[PDB]
């Protein structure tokens, strides 16, 4: 079992590239980050900034999460991100994803000591 | 009680302006669209395009919703939107919102005949 922080890293962090490298980026990343094992994870965002910069969001703008929790934080600056969403004829175990690159603020829920991201809520 | 389509219009449509008019836009709009009556709605997005253009998204890119439903659609083009999120010392009945303007693709769930938006899923 993963810690919540490590799960966030596995699902949402890609500091190895400044942006999605091709239209196949999501197909590749959803598979290699183990998000297509038991089901096709329907929606998932990757962040192309340093882990330090993403962790730093937990000390930025405190805002509500979509579910009403009060431990969400919005990045002061925009960040390079990639949205991955099931599309076309995606059907487990043949998952297929649309890759959409953007530059947006991210909103994450933070927990723990150290206080780090544990859930990706949205991007603006 | 509202139809799902009318609720979407009340919560998410603002064709009267090309973008949020001030930092107080969300405070004003969340109140006047009756989203602060029983609770402070934590998060809500307004779309500044014509109703026709937003309805048209139901005939655009079919993608998964965050919850795994298959009736979501992503706009081919970006749209002017405003994200409203509770912030600071927001506490019912004294709701307070952060206003964040952006240009992004929208993702909506569609239902019915006519097939129209009934839920705002996310923006990319």
């Amino acid at each position: 079992k993963e810690t919540a922080a490590a799960k966030f890293e596995r699902q949402h962090m890609d500091s190895s590239t400044s942006a999605a490298s091709s239209s196949n980026y999501c197909n590749q990343m959803m598979k290699s980050r183990n998000l297509t094992k038991d089901r096709c994870k329907p929606v998932n965002t990757f962040v192309h900034e340093s882990l330090a910069d993403v962790q730093a969001v937990c000390s930025q703008k405190n805002v509500a999460c979509k579910n009403g929790q009060t431990n969400c934080y919005q990045s002061y600056s925009t960040m390079s991100i990639t949205d991955c969403r099931e599309t076309g004829s995606s059907k487990y175990p043949n998952c297929a994803y649309k890759t959409t690159q953007a530059n947006k603020h991210i909103i994450v829920a933070c927990e723990g000591n150290p206080y780090v991201p544990v859930h990706f809520d949205a991007s603006v």
